[PDB]
């Protein structure tokens, strides 16, 4: 792999100070192939019950003396918590710390990204192909979360990741979850009755609504105070994109050619009613917070809420406040909900299940493992 990953861990923080200072010493200069020796001895040797743990994911050994180095000011200062998810870089004295799980739903392409610089169009994503792709690789994420015995407290997913959360829920299981899947994205890949779109905006959910207010358009994904899509026709779209610039508000046009998240929906959801009507639903027997209804999920019919889904906004900012969690962990391809946590303080990484790099499961079971969710870092270091 293109990134390593290094854990270790001891009984207090004296005792992993005095253990990083010696990793920190053994590492400075060790080749590639060294450096792989010495993170899969650490894994071996530090599983179980680790009191206090470090976990680091890193490109050669400077990058891990760079992580050491970080980790023991950190303690030197008497820190006893550093997630820093945008460097691999996580430290945890006295957790477990409580971790969510975000599960991604079909990427969000910006129409013609400039520039030179603002200041020929993307192509939409192929929604009967990517719906049931994001599932494969979400579902091969919940097999490595349970190869790893992970204990999150509760997961949400966005759109098309409610799927994928409830799967992982024991709702419904992996063959048929897929299934669904590709049912799903057949049914919303038909053609609106006109020309229709979705338009993002910088600005909150209040905002939004005042600037699409008598336009026809609709709130269709509610991604938290700095992000809302809205959705309708392309005249719709046009009064908000108006009206948005003379709020001066910055309105950007998606690569998309529905409407998603709105009433033009309600035909494929349709079609979704039939396919999801046939399973064999169970009970969710983890926490699951709904992007649907924006509550967590008790007692509720998953034919009706996975309908509703396609019609109805995406409730993110709130499923994310209901998530309490010290860290999040994206369980699927790319890293959408992780920039999306992010943009609401929150702090997240991603796994990127079915990547070319290794960055995101390294960084990904790095956090599972100092935050204390999983207990052994050893299947990082088997079959390659
Ligand atoms: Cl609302």
């Amino acid at each position: 792999p293109d990134h390593e990953l290094v854990v270790c861990g001891a009984p207090d923080a004296a005792a992993l100070t005095g253990l990083l200072t010696r990793v920190r010493a053994a590492a400075t200069a060790l080749s590639r192939p060294e450096l792989t020796d010495l993170a899969a001895g650490l894994a071996a040797a530090h599983r179980g019950d680790v009191p206090a743990r470090f976990a680091a994911a890193v490109r050669d050994a400077d990058g891990l003396v760079a992580a050491l180095d970080r980790a023991l000011g950190h303690l030197a200062e008497g820190g006893r918590r550093l997630l820093d998810a945008g460097r691999g870089l996580f430290l945890v004295v006295g957790g477990p710390l409580r971790v969510g799980l975000l599960f991604p739903g079909q990427a969000a392409p910006v129409h013609a990204d400039r520039g030179a610089l603002g200041h020929k169009p993307a192509e939409p994503v192929d929604t009967a192909v990517a719906q049931p792709a994001i599932i494969a690789d979400s579902l091969a994420g919940i097999r490595w979360l349970d190869r790893l015995g992970a204990r999150p407290v509760g997961a949400l997913g966005h759109s098309l990741g409610e799927l994928a959360a409830l799967s992982w829920a024991g709702a419904l299981d992996a063959d048929d979850t897929l299934a669904l899947a590709r049912a799903r994205g057949e049914a919303m890949s038909a053609a609106t009755e006109a020309p229709s779109g979705m338009l993002s905006l910088r600005a909150d959910l209040a905002a939004a609504r005042e600037l699409a207010a008598g336009t026809g358009a609709v709130v269709a994904v509610d991604n938290g105070e700095r992000h809302v899509v809205v959705a309708g026709t392309r005249p719709e779209l046009d009064r908000v994109a108006e009206a948005a610039r003379h709020a001066g508000i910055e309105a950007t046009p998606l690569a998309v050619s529905h409407a998603f998240h709105s009433p033009l929906m309600a035909p494929a959801a349709e079609a979704l009613r039939r396919a999801a009507g046939r399973l064999p639903w169970r009970r969710p027997e983890r926490p699951v917070a709904s992007t649907v209804t924006g509550a967590w999920w008790a007692d509720e019919d998953p034919v009706e809420v996975l309908v509703r889904q396609l019609t109805g906004p995406v409730r993110f900012r709130e499923a994310l406040g209901l998530l309490d969690a010290d860290l999040l962990v994206e369980v699927g391809p790319g890293r959408m909900l992780s920039a999306l946590a992010e943009a609401a303080g929150r702090t997240a990484v991603s796994l990127d299940a079915g990547a070319a790099s290794a960055a995101g499961m390294a960084a990904g079971t790095a956090a599972l493992f100092a935050a204390g969710a999983v207990d052994d870092a050893t299947p990082f270091f088997a079959g390659r």
